């Protein structure tokens, strides 16, 4: 589909069997979602935004749908402000820009 | 044009006469700037995300050029690592995700 920019660009994931609302933003390179419980190891990563930079948790090969499209890959869980969905899965759903 | 996301959507922008290198950014609802010099009177203002929040200075009906295409909007000035352009201006060039 296509989605216009007027109002945030929030879609429901899908994630361990539970639905949340997330943002689909370019601006992010990594997928970064709030505080839960995902299985396997995870490995340590330090992403930045404006503010500054956080520790957050990686975790690979996570089964995540997006609008109903299925996607596999590198999750991070943290103090993120918002659920947010980067390039790493809009590249795998096949997202892009146009204008 | 149609922008792939297997890197990172910059593209050039001209504000006032400079030209400057930005992110398009579908998640930030505002455009944010490096610190730089524009007319007219001011508002502070506080704006967050990863990391925390930065003050920055909220200038309104500036003229931006987005490849090409002439966008008005607010900008805001501050210390940001990456100039940011938000979904103020995005929507004002027609810019739509798409899958
Ligand atoms: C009202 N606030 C704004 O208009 C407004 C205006 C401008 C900016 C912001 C905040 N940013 C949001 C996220 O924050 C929020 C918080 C609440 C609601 C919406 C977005 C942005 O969309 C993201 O792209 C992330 C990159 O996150 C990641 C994630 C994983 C890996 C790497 C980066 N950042 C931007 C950024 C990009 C590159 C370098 C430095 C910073 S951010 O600063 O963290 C809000």
């Amino acid at each position: 589909p296509q989605i216009t920019l007027w109002q945030r660009p929030l879609v429901t994931i899908k994630i361990g069997g539970q639905l949340k609302e997330a943002l689909l933003d370019t601006g992010a390179d990594d997928t970064v979602l709030e505080e839960m419980s995902l299985p396997g190891r995870w490995k340590p990563k330090m992403i930045g935004g404006i503010g500054g930079f956080i520790k957050v948790r990686q975790y690979d090969q996570i089964l995540i749908e997006i609008c109903g499209h299925k996607a596999i890959g590198t999750v991070l869980v943290g103090p993120t402000p918002v659920n947010i969905i980067g390039r790493n899965l809009l590249t795998q759903i096949g997202c892009t820009l146009n204008f």
